[PDB]
């Protein structure tokens, strides 16, 4: 039995990502897997790291310190409601996938809120306890992106470079920080130009790498796999 | 003359950050720049991308597609009056200084927010104009980022990688993208870990640099040198 949550960040139910994220339910169901969704723009999720995350007495009011602050805020449980429902949701999964468009090489703001606020020291790191020794270890986590740019365009000779160069900050600076096994990328390139069997086509492939996610092996997540 | 916008992005005003932000303030006041400063928390600057962008009736009510929306919107002249200060702001500016922390190898959400919103197609970007035929062309962009991370981390055979490694899709992907000339990045590294007078260096170098910022020449935005 396993646990999986979805961070889920499209503004359309009836979009290429709503779809790679119903499959994604779908197939998880199918096999019994235990799923959970976080829509964040359903949520209106908060992706602005406040003072407002913070019920507590601050440790330094004089000079407001947002990752000191949320990391004693996690210690004395006076983070605001909306990040420690997502920690729990975090903490029981064994895989995170973040289903997403691709928003200037990187996750939609909405999305990046929710790794600055959900991810704080104490529970998805410390001093020490990071990379290799990050608390979240033992999970897997997945980026399922989509594109604007053609496959072509995120080549070594493309005009966007290879694709796993955009990677970099999200799998190595954030999950791999964090301790996460990283799984290969699901990359869903160009829907809007692709043809209906194409992307179709691209819909299935996802759902069936699904099939068998329980018996990859992550990647390895460093310099040389990226960059070469 | 010249116009600089600087998009700021902390919480707090007696931070590293906050005096980053005021000596460049300063020095460009004194050089005589017009200067312009979003500072994203006060403004409680939305980051999220909906379809409150859009003023008026929607290009498909019945499927919401935020690039194509927000592209119609802006040749309509119908984004959220948020979106149209900032673009304002831009469309000025011959220089624009992003002053942030590093929050996860990228800028803090709320900056992100800012980019994801204001540099629409049809302003920052269209078909064929991008890289270095993108609509923002002739403009310098210049990236100050703070870190939590020593500079000795941030080598290539350091732990977190090369700073070059995750400059990428911002001077890149971003920057670049929308035609922007980028200038070589501030990084101050680990102000956190002080000391006071290595702090108080580390604002004086900006300041300094800010002297001669107009004699500079871009980086070249390529591969090959993040890479
Ligand atoms: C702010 C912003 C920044 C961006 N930055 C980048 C960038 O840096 N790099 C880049 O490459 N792109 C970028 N993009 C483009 C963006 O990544 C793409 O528009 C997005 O990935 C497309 O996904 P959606 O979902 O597609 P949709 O438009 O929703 O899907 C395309 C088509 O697929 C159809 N469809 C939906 N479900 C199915 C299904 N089950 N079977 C068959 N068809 C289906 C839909 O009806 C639609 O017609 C950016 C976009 C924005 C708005
Ligand atoms: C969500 C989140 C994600 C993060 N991700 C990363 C990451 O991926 N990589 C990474 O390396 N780091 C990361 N960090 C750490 C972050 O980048 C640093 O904490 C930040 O850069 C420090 O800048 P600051 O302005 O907040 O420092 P401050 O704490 O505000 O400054 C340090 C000290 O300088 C003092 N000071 C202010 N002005 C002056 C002055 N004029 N002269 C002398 N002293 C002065 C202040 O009083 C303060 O005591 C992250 C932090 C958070 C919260
Ligand atoms: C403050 O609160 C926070 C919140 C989140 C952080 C964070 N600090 C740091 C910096 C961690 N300290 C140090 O390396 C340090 C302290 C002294 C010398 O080096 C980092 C990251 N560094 C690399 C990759 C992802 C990171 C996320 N985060
Ligand atoms: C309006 O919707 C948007 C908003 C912002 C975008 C965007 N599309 C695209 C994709 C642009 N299309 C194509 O490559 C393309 C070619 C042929 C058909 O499509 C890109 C980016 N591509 C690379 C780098 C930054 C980018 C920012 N943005
Ligand atoms: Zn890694
Ligand atoms: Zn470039």
């Amino acid at each position: 039995g396993k646990k999986v949550l979805i961070v889920y960040a499209h503004q359309e139910p009836k979009s290429f990502n709503g779809s790679l994220k119903n499959v994604a339910v779908d197939e998880l169901s199918r096999q019994g897997c235990t799923v959970t969704v976080s829509d964040l723009y359903a949520m209106n999720f908060e992706p602005r790291a406040t003072d407002k995350d913070i019920t507590g007495t601050l440790s330094n009011p004089e000079v407001f310190n947002y990752g000191v602050e949320t990391h004693e805020a996690y210690k004395q449980r006076s983070l605001a409601s909306d990040i420690t429902d997502e920690q729990k949701k975090v903490r029981e999964a064994d895989l995170v996938i973040f289903q997403f468009p691709l928003y200037w090489f990187s996750v939609p703001a909405i999305l990046k809120g929710w790794m600055d606020r959900v991810l704080c020291q104490g529970f998805a790191f410390d001093i020490p306890g990071f990379y290799d020794s990050g608390l979240l270890q033992g999970k897997l986590a997945l980026l399922s992106v989509t594109t604007g740019g053609t496959a072509e365009m995120y080549t070594k000779t493309g005009v966007n470079g290879d694709s796993r160069y955009f990677l970099w900050p999200l799998q190595h600076g954030t999950l791999h920080f964090c301790g996460f096994k990283v799984l290969a990328p699901q990359i869903s390139f160009a829907p809007e130009i692709a043809s209906e069997e194409e992307r179709k086509g691209m819909v299935a492939a996802w759902s069936q790498r699904l099939q068998t996610i329980w018996k990859e092996e992550p990647i390895p997540c460093t310099a040389h796999w990226h960059f070469g």
